[PDB]
């Protein structure tokens, strides 16, 4: 099975899919484009979005579809169907702020204000609320490390760079970081992968 | 399986789970509340979101990952795991646009002008994607129906309320939400649920 992933030069929506491949060891080609070639792949494509994957000359897309779909039967999937539903809610939970984020906003002024509204009344309550959901379990859904784990470290580790503070009282969700950041092949991933800002 | 929803007295995020409920034949309680009990209930929510679905004591949340779960092992999820993946993508698709209006905007000349300004050039480019992804093919994703051609016929029936021209040169979308409407559990729901404008 050939694999091409087609994302910007960035972490961004595509990382949960980098993170998925490393876990599970699979090789795939990182296609990152400059905004440049954008306009001629975006003509082509169904949905005129990335991340795509294309797996034997089928283009997907969508980021959590995909991060879902080369998750399924695998350790990363929740160990019950009841579990797999938290790690979709978690998931969404995350990715519905994330998307709130006016990333391609070319007005500095205009995008400046809304990160900093974002950042300033919004992050801190979302932390509130899965620090709670965390209580004191060992990974954010059942006994063992799900995607949705994978997704909290990818999601915190852009809101720091904004927000260094973001996690300063909430101790545990430090510690969820730093224990998916330990796992061997994502940590190998974080130590060789692309250094961008996003 | 004693299932409660609780959602506005509305179709909006929760009417994908209720056509889930009716096509699977699964009974449910459907709460619907006020504004009057809301910022009251808002508080035990764990996440301060509608819908939620209470599953004998556990208090679910995020409208897809609940449906998602509820088409677990049926057909209506999609007959591969690579269906299943276009279905999800599909979902998230339609799910990025509905996102994207002002639902709770209080300045009426905004909301007016946001929405009309998303249904003259987001909403058309979207339905030319759909169309040609739909092509002249039965159902969206595979040969027989998906909670992805519940979630359009749900989406559009909304959007339509606002526009009411949106499917006039799209006659296949058109189609696709008259076959939707007439699979017999649908259209027992659609007849006997709740009147609303959303
Ligand atoms: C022309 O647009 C260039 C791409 C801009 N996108 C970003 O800068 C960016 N998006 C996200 C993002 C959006 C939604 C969910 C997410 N989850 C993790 C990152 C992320 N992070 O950075
Ligand atoms: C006090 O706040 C209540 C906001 C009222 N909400 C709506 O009218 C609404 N419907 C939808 C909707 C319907 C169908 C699919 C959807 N996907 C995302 C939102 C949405 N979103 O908001
Ligand atoms: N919900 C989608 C959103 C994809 C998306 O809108 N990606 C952005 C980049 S992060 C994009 O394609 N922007 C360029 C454009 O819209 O032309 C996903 O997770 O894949
Ligand atoms: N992505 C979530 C969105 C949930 C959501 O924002 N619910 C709406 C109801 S349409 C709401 O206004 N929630 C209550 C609130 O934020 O006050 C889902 O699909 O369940
Ligand atoms: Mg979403």
């Amino acid at each position: 099975p050939n694999y091409k992933l087609t994302y910007f030069n960035m972490r961004g929506r595509a990382e949960i899919i980098r993170y998925i491949f490393a876990y599970l060891d699979i090789q795939y080609e990182d296609h990152r484009i400059e905004q440049a070639d954008w306009p001629e792949i975006k003509s082509t494509l169904p949905f005129g979005k990335i991340p795509i994957l294309e797996v034997d000359g089928l283009t997907l897309h969508q980021s959590l579809a995909i991060a879902r779909y080369l998750t399924e039967n695998t350790d990363l999937a929740g160990n019950t169907e009841m579990e797999q539903c938290h790690v979709d809610a978690i998931v969404d939970t995350l990715d519905d702020f994330m998307s709130c984020f006016p990333w391609a906003e070319k007005k500095q002024d205009v995008k400046e204000q809304m990160f900093n509204e974002l950042l300033t009344y919004n992050a801190p309550h979302l932390m509130q609320d899965l620090d709670t959901y965390l209580g004191g379990r060992e990974w954010l859904i059942g006994n063992s490390v799900t995607w949705a784990d994978f997704y909290w470290e990818i999601c915190s580790t852009t809101l720091l760079v904004f927000k260094p503070d973001l996690l300063d009282n909430h101790p545990r969700l430090v510690t969820l970081r730093k224990k998916v950041q330990a796992i061997p092949a994502v940590a190998n991933w974080i130590k060789r992968r692309p250094q961008t800002k996003l």
